[PDB]
Order: C-alpha cells, then sequence, then structure tokens
C-alpha cells in the first residue's frame, strides 16, 4: 500500500522514497514529490494543532499516529490517517523517518 | 506496517531498508537483515515453484504478488502474502524493489 521515506539529514526533511500506492492516493507523480516535504499535501481545512503534534513527534524523534486533512493534486479533500516512525542507525543516530498513509474514510475502524 | 526495500544495483539484491512491522513480523533485528537478500525467510516447505515465480518477476522487472511459506527467526511458520514492486529512476533505470508482507 502507501508509504514514503524522508531524509531528516537533508534540508527540510524531504520525501526521498514514495510507493505506488502513495502516488495513487495523492494523484501525484514520483517526479513531482521526491525532494519535497510532505506538508504540500496540506491545505485550508487542515488542523494546525495536528500539524504541531506532527512537528513535535519529529522533534522528539518518536513515532506517532494522527488523522489530518490532506489534498490530492486535483484538490480532493481526504482524511489522511498518518503514522510516523523514526529510524536510527546502529549507533542510535537518526537516519530517516517513515510514513504510512491511509485514507481515513476507507478505514473508519 | 511491514515493508522492505532492496537495491538491485548491488550484488544479491540486498535489503537496504526495513520497517518495524517487518522486524516484528520476522523476529529479526534491523542489524540481522540489512545487507542480506530477503530469501533467508525461506525454508524447507517453501514452494520452489513460487520462488521461481518471484525470481522471474525480478528478472522481468515487473510487480508480482505471491504467497509462500516463510519463517520467523525462532523457526515459526507463516503464510507470507508477498507483494513486490520494481522502481525506476527518472531516466528509466531500475533503482529499487519494494516489498510488502502479510501474515496470511
Ligand atoms: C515520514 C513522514 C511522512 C509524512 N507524511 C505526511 C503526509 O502524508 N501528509 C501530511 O500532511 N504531512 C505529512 N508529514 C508531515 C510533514 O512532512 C511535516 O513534517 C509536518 O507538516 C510538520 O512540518 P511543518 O509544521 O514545519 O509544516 C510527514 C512527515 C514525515 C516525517
Ligand atoms: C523487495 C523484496 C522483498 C522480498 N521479500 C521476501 C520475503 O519477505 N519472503 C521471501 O521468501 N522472499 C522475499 N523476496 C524474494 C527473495 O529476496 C528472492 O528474490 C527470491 O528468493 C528469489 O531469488 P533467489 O531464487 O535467487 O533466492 C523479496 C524480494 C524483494 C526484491
Amino acid at each position: 500500500k502507501n508509504f514514503v521515506i524522508t531524509d531528516p539529514r537533508l534540508p527540510d526533511n524531504p520525501i526521498i522514497f514514495a510507493s505506488d500506492g502513495f502516488l495513487e492516493l495523492t494523484e501525484y507523480s514520483r517526479e513531482e514529490i521526491l525532494g519535497r516535504n510532505a506538508r504540500f499535501l496540506q491545505g485550508p481545512e487542515t488542523d494546525q494543532a495536528t500539524v504541531q503534534k506532527i512537528r513535535d513527534a519529529i522533534r522528539d524523534q518518536r513515532e506517532t499516529t494522527v488523522q489530518l486533512i490532506n489534498y490530492t493534486k486535483s484538490g480532493k479533500k481526504f482524511w489522511n490517517l498518518l503514522h510516523l516512525q523514526p529510524v536510527r542507525d546502529q549507533k542510535g543516530e537518526l537516519q530517516y523517518f517513515y510514513g504510512v498513509q491511509l485514507d481515513g474514510s476507507d478505514h473508519v475502524l
């Protein structure tokens, strides 16, 4: 299904890997999204308290699961059930982050 | 949940990334699997015809979805619903394979 990998060691933690399900989910091409921060999926109705929560889980470098409003390339509004997981190397060094994305409406339970 | 990514530019197509779900699923640590080809999950009652199928999809550089007996570290049997996906670069060269696993 849908997942991405970001590189926090790079400027602004860009997406550096994107699965086919993620492209299908967002209506974006892999060219369009590699090198960018995932925040591009956010828009007007997106709750900032939730974004701050994501900002906080990333700062602390801990995993989390949230539900926030995202937008496809064509402007379609969806609940993104978003799970983050930090990844450290063999010496406890943060190397990446991973994200698994779900359409919350397709998965209300 | 469970996903690995492999590099087919490197010899023996090793696992270069693994999600925690795959760690939890297979009972291995990230250390024990990075740099290794995912075939170590295979074992004695694993269908070799299913293995040749995977090996075909990899050579053909196309996606497949198969199901096969795999083994956790402690030697526990599970039916692995395995989906593979080839990944090219912008100029069309094969750069990665990704895999999603399900306990069937
Ligand atoms: C691995 C990973 C995947 C992410 N996926 C999404 C996503 O699918 N949708 C979204 O709105 N934000 C996603 N984010 C969060 C944004 O990339 C960003 O971290 C968040 O908006 C906080 O950044 P900001 O407050 O500076 O804008 C993801 C973050 C990470 C680390
Ligand atoms: C990304 C990826 C993930 C894979 N995951 C598994 C797996 O979970 N279980 C398994 O038995 N084989 C898995 N394989 C297949 C083996 O790594 C290998 O391709 C298969 O054994 C055929 O190669 P071989 O005949 O040379 O061993 C995966 C392959 C790739 C490319």
